[PDB]
């Protein structure tokens, strides 16, 4: 059951994409079958980028290995992040469904969706146009959303800027047809708040919670956050799987800045620790409260 | 201080190449910079593999973006495993004389070079053709070479059936100038329930050579040879190396037993045993020739 298709980037240099995802999930004793979308010299915050990215025929091919050898049965848990691909954005909803036949034929559990949308941070959008769209269509396929407050925005036409504002943008994403969204952090200029909203019945059930807020722009936070998401959710109702996943992010936020990655350091400086303290990607320091909503 | 450049293949399924090395390095507090030769579908043992393989352009174009944000001078270690591609091989050399030159700039310790030259298994060059030539001078400037018994053989042109033949395998090393040369394991005629290890340190001209034993475990197994040069790095950052090879084989042999108890069957199961990584049930002896 602990086996993970994980499809997203892959950097030489730092912690973003599957390089981020995987080593926490290996700890908490997934198998990570990766497919990179994009083999790059680093993440798109350094003045330079170098590399290799996919085209369609590139994750068709990779797909056919996995087809012809019958591991597609394997994957109980799908885990998207870093494509800006249209093209391949789209062709996940067919490998998902795929899988979910493959599982069905084999007497398995259904498998479970987790997309991160990533396009873009910090306002911008670090990702291609036509990629908006393409995640609006696969979204409806999703069991699982994880959009920073950016993407939730553009996704939904709704600017995040409160609790309010997040509970519009998560009920776009119900109506889609996601049935769980977390938005990861927004707007106490001291503290982050993040919101869980499950929709089945047609009714949603919402929660939130806060975090510190730490001075400073880090990569990689969504991409440790979502494998994390997915590894607690295994076995903790979803809840306590953010609560944990908010946790897991502080322990390693923290490591940063003490290894010297403050506010004013270099990027390097500040790419996460994501291998200091490998115990505390499983067991979390603090666990963040996730308290419903009336 | 613990930064490995990790210049090896990528698998969606299973534990070859940066998918053996990664996870163990990590586990002992190395930063992995992987650059992925090919990106497969599985390793070369199944009935279908597909995937992407680097051209020379993809290597140079990536290395470019190491050059441009000055990431060289991190890289104490570079570790070359899985590549098959001839322009590459020989790239390689480029890419470690860059490193060190970065380094010695910035007055850093020399970087290490292990160079696990991978061509074949089993009897069988899964790997080109002229690929072997590229390896024989890629090792002219490797610090370590971690060849398994086919490798040993097809570079120095000796049969590895013993100690004497392994010896004369690695000096062959040695004289192309690879000063510390472990050929991991060969069967022995004399001896059918042991693989024989050597580690072989050519300094004055002079040689330390020491040897051990492991059982020799029934069946086949793949990615033995990635995590083992992964160990070997990890436990020679602070180990003398033949304590340091001792570790590692002590590490390999928890994870074959621990293979043993669990193709896709005999896969390493490296993720398993987080602990047996780090501190393995046992470590080889490792005892010098006089
Ligand atoms: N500056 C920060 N201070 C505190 N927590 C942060 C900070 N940046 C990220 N996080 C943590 O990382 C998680 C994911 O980060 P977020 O910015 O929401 O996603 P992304 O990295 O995809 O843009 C948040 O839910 C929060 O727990
Ligand atoms: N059948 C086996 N029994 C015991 N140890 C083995 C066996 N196969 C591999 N090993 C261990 O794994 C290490 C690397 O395997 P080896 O076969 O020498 O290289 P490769 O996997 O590169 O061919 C050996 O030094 C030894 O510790
Ligand atoms: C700022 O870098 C964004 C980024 C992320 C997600 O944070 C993931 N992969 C790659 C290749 C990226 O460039
Ligand atoms: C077992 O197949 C051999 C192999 C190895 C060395 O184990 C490494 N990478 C790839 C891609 C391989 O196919
Ligand atoms: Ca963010
Ligand atoms: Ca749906
Ligand atoms: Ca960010
Ligand atoms: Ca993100
Ligand atoms: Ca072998
Ligand atoms: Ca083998
Ligand atoms: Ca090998
Ligand atoms: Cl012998």
């Amino acid at each position: 059951d602990k086996h993970v298709l994980s499809i997203q980037s892959h950097v030489t240099h730092g912690y973003v994409g599957n390089k981020a995802a995987t080593f926490p999930l290996q700890l908490h004793g997934f198998d990570v079958d990766a497919i990179n979308t994009v083999s790059l010299s680093n993440h798109s915050g350094y003045p330079v980028i170098k590399g290799h990215r996919m085209d369609l025929e590139e994750f068709t091919t990779i797909m056919e290995g996995l087809r012809a050898n019958d591991f597609l049965s394997d994957y109980a848990y799908v885990l998207t992040g870093y494509i800006n691909n249209r093209d391949i954005v789209r062709q996940v909803a067919a490998t998902v469904a795929e899988i979910r036949e493959a599982r069905q034929k084999q007497g398995k559990k259904d498998a479970v969706f987790f997309c991160d949308p990533v396009m873009g941070d910090d306002g911008r959008l670090y990702c291609k146009e036509e990629v908006v769209e393409a995640y609006r269509e696969l979204l409806t396929h999703a069991d699982v959303a994880t959009p920073n407050y950016f993407e939730a925005s553009i996704l939904s036409t709704v600017e995040v800027k409160d609790l309010a504002s997040a509970i519009e943008a998560a009920n776009w994403f119900h109506t889609q047809g996601t049935p769980t969204v977390v938005i990861k952090s927004f707007a106490d200029p001291t503290h982050l708040r993040f919101l869980l909203s499950c929709r089945d019945t047609g009714s949603t059930k919402r929660y939130t919670g806060v975090v510190p807020y730490h001075e400073g722009r880090y990569t990689g936070t969504g991409d440790v956050f979502a494998a994390s998401l997915v590894a607690f959710a295994h076995s903790d109702p979803m809840d306590l799987a953010v609560g944990k996943a908010m946790g897991v992010l502080q322990d390693l936020i923290k490591a940063t800045i003490e290894r010297g990655g403050s506010g004013k350091a270099t990027l390097s400086s500040r790419e996460l620790r994501v291998t200091s303290y490998p115990d505390r990607l499983q067991h979390p320091s603090s666990v963040a409260l996730v308290t419903p909503l009336p």
